[PDB]
């Protein structure tokens, strides 16, 4: 029994006994990452190079896969009508929507994940938070600071070889893969759960210099294993939405501690590690900061930065005794 | 004037006077790999998971990715009439074509890089080396087995974010962006050159108690940077084509030494590391084996692997001035 | 303010306040549309030619046109868990759900409309009817025997130079344009209203011979005008879907009377008449048989024929008024 | 083996020993229309909907399908380097090609026929034909009039409900689907061949007072068979490209004969004309104005129009019967 994006949503809205607010919501985030999708794929990039003649700004003068992104994602949820307060990754202030297309609910999302890694080519995506606005007061920045742990959907679209969407609620994690013929998301797992243990580590060792004596001991046991057992495998695609779902799927950790540069990680809370701790937790996976759970964090800026440790359970576990050990 | 990889190859073919076979090859090629892609970005996966009902079907044929991509590449290499001995990262022994459909080109291919990738979405790909036949003799696996320096024609197709193919030949490197929405590869870099030193260091650490002592004097440097610079960013998404691309668009440096699961290294000879080693030296960059150049190593079988280390000079000569320095 | 298919019906739902049933079948239609229409574009037509090898039936033993489209309305439809009764222009008896995935609505369609212009690969579409199930009877044919005038929903999906889905509900015409870059249909005309009178008349010639006087009489005015007016325009493109949509934008008037071979017309009740007479009523035309009201025929069976005339009220009055001055 | 258009071209280039130049313009106008047929479809209309904002522009650029459609076959034809004067059915003068880009190849072009039938629709399409420069002389309009007889190759691309590329050479037509969902045109059909009689007409019925004794007695014929067989069916889509390639498919008869407004006939003789009666003849067809045969015509103006009826032997033959019976 074939199963789309759009029905599946629409049912668990039905069976909630929704309004259909929140389900317009989806609906239209859905579309905005089809129309993110088709751009990042270069679709129509021959207008660029004079294809149909007038090859004027052929240079750096048109919208940047960053920018396009943010006013697709902006300009759909807008148009939902189901929105209040909007915070984007490449937005300084909280985004305020206009009274007459004002709703009920908060989203807070990463537009363009994988910054580094948009001239290579290399896996990017999109990030996303819900949240339920829980306040008579006026829509302000504030309504955007509520701790993951009220997040009521999160998730992310990864545009990789194929383009999937992961979706998170109350009842699980369901992942969709977009079929570009039809532009339709084929549901493909059914409430996901991650694998108790992995054997894959994922960071920038670059930082080694600046690491903790907990992140370094860390590393040490996964090449050099104590009980001599076989070493972990090595990734780091440089997208945290790529090496999230890979550490989903397949198993193991992903990390970005704090380092010099960065004394509080580089990773931003409301869209970047919150959303990714709600989907870990949601599929049976651990969020740590290294001292407590990342959707427990009461955040007191827009784009506040935490550390983060996430992945399967034992192998979070373990690093967070490595923590305690350490006093 | 926009150029078309169609345009391209044609005019480079007239350029040098061919009968026309070596062009008939290669956009012979440029066709599979738009297969190849339209294939990998899942598109028609509805049908897998019955929106059309279960009967449109005769048998189970469920093929792999894997399996499908190299049933592409051969398929569409001999209906090119062009080719007389094809050599598969998919198959054990050398295809040798039918007398009929026979050619004087010999193509040494990867159906899809980066196996460990496929499930987890990450960046895969096709990699492809030409030679011509030198030898008046019945077409056999002989034929494929020359040095990386004969190659006419090497290159790869990135299924990344975007896909991408990059050719190169004995007159420079060239990449092209494909526009999904018409078909066509879009010329958007002419006689590409490698950055003389890059700040990335790409390598699956993992295997750090196998490495030998100059990969570990290395690592050690691009981490505790001796005239106390800043560190290298550390980069591996655990696909050769990926890592290999974004060293030539960034810079810097990719490695696969050899450990003990693999005493003379993973890669392979023939379709990954002479492919890649042509496209690096006529970017103006390296790649060896620790002890020599790729290009210059005579196989002797045809799934021979071989150690290697690519990218920018500066960054090459420095690990090959460590290796030098030991014996 | 962007509006999608998507977005519409959904939003029709709310102020309906309905439990969210038909909404989820629309959906369905919607998606079964895309997909009819990415097949009718011949994608993946290469696979069929031999491209990945095994070029077997590559002739006439695998799904034409008509059928896959006849499957994939069916099981989408019945996927959707919202209809109880099926009638398909394919099927000779009437297709009744299993009781675990029942509905309360009856569906009457029309595949793929414009049979003999298939192979021509003239303009095609598919043609749909919707009707609420009154009885507490269990579901038989007598569900859809339902006079046209107790529609809830009718419309069609138009595969011309662009593929478009024109829907008609109680309070009105709206016309979708499909983007296939992104796989959504995008609402570009509102509440349309035909012309009160065009200048263009449709009907196949050929039966010249077996026209009735009425018939024979008003095509000689739009040929000859009495008045000595402009003559119309002749335009009779083959398939009813696209004849009748010309007629909706363009204005004018389309024919299909009876005729020997065809004592009761050639097009069925079912899913060509009425969901054409209830789009072309609410958009202000007029659909006779001569007699009467095609939207109050009674059916008495599932595959009935009835002669038919739509379009302009002023070019479809004029005609009434030859009828009635032949007694 | 499957054969793809530039698989096609370039071997058909090979056996006649060209120097490329005319190969390269066949690849050119392969990649035109395809480009044509993906805005045709509407591909990427959401954009013009405003789903990314409204500002996106920085002017009022809505390009009208018919001249965006121009401008791509003239700039996407002068970047092929074979042309040296281009006359389009959309400028007023011929366009010579600047001395840089300068080729020996004249191109007479349709950019979207079916003007008509663009709004509300239904199948539209391209029109070519190819000549040779034949004078020393500084190219002028003048090269561009010379009778279809001297045709190097002519063709047209259908957008109906799938897209369709004729080309027709000396040695005969073939026809090419194109796979939107690889973005190459398939060989389907090779050394097509008309049926010497055909059962249908296809002629604009509305100038029934205009038409000239001939053109009236065949269509009473047509539709009151003197031997008392079944009559011919009528189809008249309003698009050339549309009813020619029916006609081409199925057989049969089109007509455009001369009336009040056109006393010459409508259709022009370079770009319209002569293209499809090299077409037919080509397929074992004829095209006569009634007294001649088109592709005899010597133009005097590149916009001259003429009288036309083609199709199938028999049946042309037959109206050309009654011609002659009358003079
Ligand atoms: N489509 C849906 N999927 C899951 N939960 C939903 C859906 N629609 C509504 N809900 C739940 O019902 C609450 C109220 O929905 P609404 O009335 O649309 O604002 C939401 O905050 C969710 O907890
Ligand atoms: N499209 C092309 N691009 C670059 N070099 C080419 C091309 N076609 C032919 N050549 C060169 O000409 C040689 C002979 O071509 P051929 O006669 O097609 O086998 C090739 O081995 C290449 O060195
Ligand atoms: N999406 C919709 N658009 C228009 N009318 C609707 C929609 N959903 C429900 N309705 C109306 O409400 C009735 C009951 O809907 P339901 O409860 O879904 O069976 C339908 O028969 C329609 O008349
Ligand atoms: N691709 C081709 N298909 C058919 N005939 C061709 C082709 N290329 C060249 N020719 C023939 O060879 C002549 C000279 O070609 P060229 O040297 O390219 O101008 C053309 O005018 C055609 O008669
Ligand atoms: O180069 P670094 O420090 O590893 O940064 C990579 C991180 O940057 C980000 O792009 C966020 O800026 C993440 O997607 C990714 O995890
Ligand atoms: O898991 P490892 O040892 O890092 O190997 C990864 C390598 O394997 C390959 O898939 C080839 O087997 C390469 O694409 C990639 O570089
Ligand atoms: O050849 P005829 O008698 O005009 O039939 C055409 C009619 O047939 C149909 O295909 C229905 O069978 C209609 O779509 C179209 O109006
Ligand atoms: O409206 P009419 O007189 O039938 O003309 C239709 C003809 O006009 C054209 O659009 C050219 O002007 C042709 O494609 C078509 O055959
Ligand atoms: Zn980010
Ligand atoms: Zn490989
Ligand atoms: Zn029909
Ligand atoms: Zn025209």
């Amino acid at each position: 029994n074939i199963v789309t994006l759009t029905r599946f949503v629409m049912e668990e809205g039905r069976k909630a006994r929704g309004t259909g607010e929140m389900t317009q919501l989806l609906n239209s985030l859905c579309t905005a990452v089809k129309a993110i999708s088709t751009a990042v794929r270069k679709a129509g990039i021959a207008h660029l190079y004079g294809i149909a003649g007038s090859t004027n700004v052929t240079g750096d003068q048109v919208k940047k896969l960053d920018v396009l992104s943010n006013d697709l994602v902006i300009n759909v949820l807008k148009s939902s009508f189901a929105t209040c307060v909007l915070v984007s990754e490449e937005d300084k202030n909280a985004i305020i929507v206009e009274p007459e297309k004002r709703g009920k609910y908060v989203v807070c999302f990463d537009p363009l994940d994988g910054s580094s890694n948009i001239d290579c080519l290399v896996s990017i995506g999109t990030i996303f938070g819900i949240y339920r606005k829980n306040s008579t007061d006026e829509p302000s920045e504030k309504d955007a600071l509520q701790p993951g742990r009220n997040l009521v959907a999160a998730g992310y679209a990864l545009y990789g070889s194929a383009t999937m969407l992961v979706l998170a609620m109350v009842n699980g994690v369901n992942c969709f893969m977009l079929d570009p013929a039809i532009g339709e998301f084929i549901l493909v797992d059914r409430d996901v759960k991650i694998k108790k243990k992995g054997s894959i580590y994922s960071i920038n060792e670059g930082y080694a210099k600046e690491f903790d004596p907990a992140i370094t001991e860390y590393i040490q046991r996964k090449k050099f294993p104590p009980d001599n057992s076989a070493p972990y495998g090595a990734r780091y695609v440089g997208s945290m939405v790529a090496d999230v779902h890979r550490t989903l799927v397949y198993g193991g950790i992903f990390m970005y501690p704090a380092n010099k540069k960065s004394p509080k990680g580089k990773l931003r809370l409301l869209y970047e590690c919150n959303p990714m701790a709600y989907v870990m937790e949601k599929a049976g996976g651990l969020a740590t900061t290294g001292k407590e759970a990342v959707l427990d964090i009461v955040p007191t800026d827009i784009h506040q930065r935490a550390p983060i440790i996430l992945g399967s359970p034992e192998d979070v576990t373990e690093l967070l005794e490595i923590y305690q050990k350490h006093a």
